[PDB]
């Protein structure tokens, strides 16, 4: 057992990439300013106001164009994913698939037998392709951030795409920069940048993209209820999901919208997650033992940083000693299989603690 | 506006049927015991050993036989729906129909084109009709506790039914008696008795239910993962679910689970919402401006009381009076259209709180 000093330690040991980081006075907020809403109804103005300060905040966070709907169903964003091969894609889409979590949709969409067969446009893990389009889809697929990866992909509207563009930003959202006209469908859940619990999905609709649902629902396809977007839309706006949902993950959610917006907003966000991000990957680049896994500097994601190591320092070891010290959830993603490192760097996480934690590391290292 | 005497009031104002009163010191261990599992991995020990207290406390609660599990994934029970048509549905159901929950799975098994066409066996609302079956389907359906009409309904495996007993107990589990040997899936979510958060479901499962599970997947069926018993089952049994669980929701569920074990287990509960209900119904029976919708004593729930209203009497009046004073969600379920009070007595309501509320009913009704 290697006894980290404290005086080098952060002060908050999550760079978890989801669940991450609560802050303490926003936990906090569940037993004070919002404990008089829990236990009461969904379907009652109190609850109902908390989803209308979540999508109004959300509204301003994502500066929304005219016409976009912050839409919210239970789940996680695995359920959006099948609720958007049954409600947004009408014949076809294309995706591109770089990872677990761009991976997964791709085969969701695959074996949905509502759908057409999809383009699948792959990259090597630690990359990914252009976003592109094609003829024959109506539906152009990405993740934002990928999180297995470390990989961030723009969020542009591919030229000749005249399809939605359908953005898989769980671990993007409110750490990285998006021009929301850009997209149709952008959605996430609340465990990454916005530092509450999963269990919820929020998407990021535009005109057109509601427009697709209700025509979509209107030639008779089957949907389970459950994964209906048409029902999640008429219920999301009045301010209401199709069941019930957990008012923790709401109020930890508003609270977290709030200080974003109060901070100044998203580009305070991604000020701040580049501030944190220099500092994890200029010390990979400075170590000779270290180095980042996403080699395209480009691409390399604010908010969720992959860190190789050599053969010699086994970063294994180091998430172990790391993890019994209370310093957490640094193992790369499970089903990656390299020697590495992964460190979220959502808003929650102060800069000053990333540049604590590679000091730690160091520390570590210098003792294998 | 009438202000009621403080003197009279109960001392917890939340008498909701879902989501409900959540016990203030258990809201508590989110900041103190609990808080350090907060944004902490789903795929690591500390959460896993946090399911693993649900699903060990449920176990002692419900005093489970040899080879039944605990099965659970994000949703709700409205999701179970979805996922028992797909996954425990061979060919064909019986549904007992009585109100909202109980009509809603018939429903949503009618329009799954995986499954044949449902029996549907219906009573008029206040009512239900027996537990029962016949020869040509699989499984056996109805509600423990029909959440809109206060009707509790017997579990018991119907004779000749030797089909899976599927039980919706969202708002009977935990305060109604049970034999569970008698079922098959007895599923719920946590936001009535077990005092916690929605977007979660919980299936207590027989072996039986497990083998149809394994088999129905074996046929090749389709399903979409989110709604995919077989990677619920394959998850739970390592204390995991398919994707992100809410820390907050198994937390409140884990306290109240170890509360009511603590405190005597099922038959405590049970003899605690006896006590709540014999307090509102005997007190219905007594004016002359109340009674019980459910005319049937037998048929009465313990943990949702129904209590109409003589047409001079505005119900509607009385809950918004009410509703200013902070004695919140006794109006009706929101799609029955009576002159109606609905008040929830899980074990979380004290009481001496349901006798308070009596006696604020009696005050506002005197000077309407
Ligand atoms: C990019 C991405 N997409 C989808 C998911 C699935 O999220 P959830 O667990 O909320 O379903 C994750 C994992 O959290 C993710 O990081
Ligand atoms: C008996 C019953 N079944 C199903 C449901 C659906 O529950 P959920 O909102 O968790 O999907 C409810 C409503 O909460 C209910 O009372």
């Amino acid at each position: 057992h290697l006894e980290i000093p404290t005086a080098i330690k952060p002060r908050d040991g999550r760079f978890g990439s989801g669940p991450s980081k609560v802050r303490l006075e926003q936990l906090q907020t569940l037993t004070t300013t919002a404990a008089a809403l829990f236990g009461t109804s969904h379907r009652q103005a109190p609850v109902k106001n908390l989803v209308g300060r979540v999508r109004s905040g959300l509204a301003e966070l994502f500066s929304l164009p005219d016409g976009y709907e912050v839409i919210l169903g239970n789940g996680g964003a695995t359920a959006f994913w099948d609720a958007a091969a049954f409600g947004l894609i009408d014949k076809r889409s294309l995706h591109l698939t770089y990872g677990e979590f761009s991976a997964k949709f791709a085969s969701a969409v695959s074996k949905n037998p509502f759908v057409g067969e999809p383009i699948i446009i792959t990259s090597d893990p630690g990359s990914a392709p252009e976003p592109q389009t094609d003829p024959s889809v109506d539906v152009i697929a990405w993740a934002h951030n990928e999180t297995s990866t470390g990989v961030a992909v723009a969020v542009r509207r591919p030229e000749g795409s005249d399809a939605l563009v359908v953005i898989d930003a769980t671990s993007g959202a409110g750490g990285l920069p998006v021009d929301i006209a850009e997209t149709d469908a952008y959605y996430f859940a609340p465990q990454k940048n916005f530092a509450s619990d999963g269990g919820l999905w929020l998407a990021i609709m535009s005109p057109a993209a509601l427009s697709r649902i209700e025509a979509i629902a209107a030639t008779g396809r089957w949907v389970p209820d459950f994964l209906s977007l048409p029902i999640a839309v008429e219920n999301s706006l009045k301010n209401q999901t199709y069941n019930t949902p957990a008012i923790a993950t709401l109020a930890l959610l508003a609270e977290q919208i709030d200080w974003l917006v109060g901070n100044g907003g998203l580009d305070w966000a991604v000020k701040r997650t580049a501030d944190s991000s220099q500092r994890l990957y200029s010390w990979a680049q400075e170590r000779p033992y270290t180095t980042p896994f996403v080699t395209d500097p480009g691409l390399r994601s604010q908010v969720v940083g992959t860190i190789d190591f050599v053969d010699d320092v086994d970063a294994g070891t180091v998430a172990k000693i790391l993890r019994a010290n209370g310093i957490v959830d640094t193992e790369p993603y499970r089903k990656l299989g390299r020697n590495q490192l992964r460190v979220a760097m959502f808003p929650a996480v102060e800069p000053d603690d990333v540049s604590a934690l590679t000091e730690c590391v160091d520390w570590v290292v210098e003792r294998l």
